[PDB]
């Protein structure tokens, strides 16, 4: 049983990569 | 039973990465 | 019986990342 | 039973990151 | 049962960001 | 059995980004 | 049986992005 | 059982981030 | 059982920043 | 039973990485 | 030129009651 | 010119009531 | 010029009543 | 130049009444 | 010249009366 | 000259009366 | 010359009345 | 010239008022 | 010159009033 | 020149009441 039922995830997310109200200014 | 059942997971993230509400400034 | 049946975790974060409400200035 | 069922985690972060409502000014 | 979960339960999981407003006057 | 889950449940996940504004006076 | 899910269930995801607006007077 | 959880349970997680505002006047 | 969680429990986990806010009048 | 049922957790982090309300400034 | 009381380029001049004071219910 | 009370460039003059005072509820 | 009891530049005047007071419960 | 009692460069002048004491709740 | 010529004022006010950013709980 | 020459002004209000972002609960 | 050339002013308040971010409970 | 050409003023204030962050518990 | 050019005043406060981050409880 | 009770370069004037005196509860 090499299961992995979970509930949520967020893996392999890229470079300068914002994940929810981030502000940027380059 | 190799099993993985659980409930959040945020992995495998880019660099300079923001994950909520984060303020940058380059 | 190999299982992480765990709740929350957030693993493998990129250099210079911020995890919520971080204020970053270069 | 080589067994990890926590509750929380955070392991592997980069270098000069922030793990929440840090400021930095480089 | 239950092996790993049941019964009652509430928010579970990895919240990031909740709450930290910004303000400037 | 409810071998990983099962009874009443709530919010189970990875939100990322809840409730924080942002001002400018 | 219920192997890994079952029974009365809620709000279960990823969310990304939750009400955070912003403001310009 | 409730081999590793079970009965009523609360907020189980990484929270990152909570209720750390800025201000500037 | 109950080997290692069981009955009623609240918040458990690893937060990483709460309610330190910044100010600068 | 090699278990390490725990609560919570912080491991392998990085040089000049804060966890908290850090104030920095280089 | 007299201007007795008023005069000469002006802006916003009255009694505002009530401006951006919002409110929010997660 | 004379300006007996008031003259030249002006700003905002008068009695606001009530500006910038939010609530929130979580 | 004479400017009984106003002139010249001139910001912002009279009688502020709440500003920038917010209310946070979590 | 006169300026009986006002005149030249000025700034915020009048009755504020509250600013910037906010409230918190955890 | 009996003149009264200000920028703002808030005179009168009625008993249990607010004035900005003001919480009631009767 | 008996006049009054203002910007703003908030007089006579009644009693029990909110004047900007007030919250009443009786 | 009787004259009040002022900024600002807040006269002849009533009882039990708040002028700014003031919390009440009867 | 009984004038009174001032900036700011709070007179005539009634019996239990607040005047700014005052917190109140009858 | 029965002047008063005065810069701030607070004058004629009621009885059991607060002016300025006063708690009070009754 | 004569400004008899005001002139030249002036700053914040006026009868504050109440700053950045917040409340926290942890």
């Amino acid at each position: 049983r090499r299961s992995s039922c979970f509930g949520g995830r967020m893996d392999r997310i890229g470079a300068q990569s914002g994940l929810g109200c981030n502000s940027f200014r380059y």
